[PDB]
């Protein structure tokens, strides 16, 4: 994508070398912001094939609250396979938060809930907010949260959406973190009756790994195609009743996948 | 600032009309992000006077943890008592999370304090962040935190921040906002013998009350001035025991106060 690339070009040409936790050495960037007007079509990477199977089942998996890769395991998706321990547990991350954060008092709130009651009943209240960030939790995660808090935000009867993502792998996991908050718009305006606005991404340390230099050279010598189409099929009962076969991305043509090794 | 009337001009011309809590009314945009190096000067608006005395206490008191008004009136400073409770106690707003966000197994954990030891061991780190959220405490607050979330970062001998903030009154709040976190910076980096980088303000609802219309029309006429230079005059055995005598603003000659109403 035109906005993807010229991110991919800026850390290229204006990052400074820095040392990280993995080891691996990083170009980096830090604050940056992108706008995608979901009107124009399905933000989902162009210039190398996107794994759809293991972006839709991410989602689908934080929506029920699961934290362990059992789920991911029965649909083949192997993408959190790293760090989970024996038992495939990962610790209270991402999903947990959202359905589940724990209060001092003993209490559990879904935010997930919390925000279709916001969206439904207070549309212009400026507090439709979902935090990963649970510090009194941190300790106990496999990986502290890097798409971490998010925003909603109704004008003009459509939904807009910002993310804060702390930490950004931009070869690898920008365009997973794009298509997976793209989706969760969609969703909720469905769920909501809404039409789908902006999604807004906002990075802090946004960076290329330095064993991704060849795979990037590679994929900005690629044109970008027209963005694809999603359709969503039925509309579900609630949020949480999506099959992954209710969503149909049409007009995909990627250039070929690129591959390049994780950061562990 | 040349950043803050350009970004008070945008959302003249492309806010749309929201209704909101107060009942007051706004233009609001969703999203924008603006860039302040630290080393061009302190960015202290300049086309009104802003309340040094206000900012800072304001910030010494977050530092605190304390989140009754009384160490304000103490020192004259009125800016939270619309939202006070007759024992002067807003709940467990800023400060509170700042210095003892509350676990759910009992204990309390001091963020800034774990910030300053990431920043003295682990300058690369990329979870260098306070959270204002407690979701577990959002409906304890007089409240929710406007200046939510924010992200340290340490490259070339330099600190940076990055602040998400949910709902920003321009015209009222934005000038402390930034003051105060570019404040937080500088004692941050004086402490972690940094050299001071950048400050990056991101927004969420970003808006113009229906009510600061005229004040808004009277800023933008005026013409910006020097950046004044800011002065830390001694080096405090750590970040909780500066006086707000340690601070010398030099260079600041704004053009006069305007009065505007707060939305309560
Ligand atoms: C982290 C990641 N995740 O754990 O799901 C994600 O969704 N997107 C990412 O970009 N991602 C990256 C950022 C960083 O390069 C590593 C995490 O490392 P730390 O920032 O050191 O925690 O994964
Ligand atoms: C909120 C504020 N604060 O409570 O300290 C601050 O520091 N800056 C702000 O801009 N500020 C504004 C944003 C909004 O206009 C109101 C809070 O209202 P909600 O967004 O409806 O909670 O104060």
């Amino acid at each position: 994508m035109k906005q993807y690339l010229e991110l991919m070009q800026k850390v290229l040409d204006e990052g400074t070398q820095k040392n990280d936790r993995t080891g691996t050495g990083t170009l980096s960037i830090f604050g940056h912001q992108m706008r995608f007007n979901l009107q124009d079509g399905f933000p989902l990477v162009t210039t190398k094939r996107c794994h759809l199977r293991s972006i839709i089942h991410e989602l689908l998996w934080f929506l029920q609250g699961d934290t362990n890769i059992a789920y991911l395991h029965e649909n083949n998706v192997t993408i959190w396979d790293e760090w989970a321990d024996e038992n495939g547990d990962l610790g209270p991350v991402y999903g947990k938060q959202w359905r589940a954060w724990p209060t001092p008092d003993g209490r559990h709130i879904d935010q997930i809930t919390t925000v279709l009651n916001q969206l439904k009943n207070d549309p212009d209240s400026r507090r439709i907010i979902v935090s990963a960030w649970n510090v009194g939790e941190l300790d106990k995660m496999a990986l502290a949260p890097c798409h971490a808090f998010f925003q909603f935000y109704v004008a003009d009867g459509k939904l807009s959406c910002q993310l804060y993502q702390r930490s950004c792998d931009v070869f690898l996991g920008l365009p997973f973190n794009i298509a997976s908050y793209a989706l969760l718009v969609h969703m909720m305006a469905q769920q909501c009756d809404l039409e789908v606005g902006d999604f807004v991404w906002t990075g802090g340390d946004t960076h290329l790994y330095s064993n991704h230099m060849d795979q990037t050279h590679l994929q900005l010598s690629r044109e970008p195609r027209p963005l694809p189409k999603l359709i969503i099929k039925r509309k579900p009962e609630s949020i949480f009743d999506y099959r992954f076969e209710d969503f149909e991305i049409e007009g995909y043509d990627p250039h070929p996948g690129i591959k390049a090794p994780v950061a562990i």
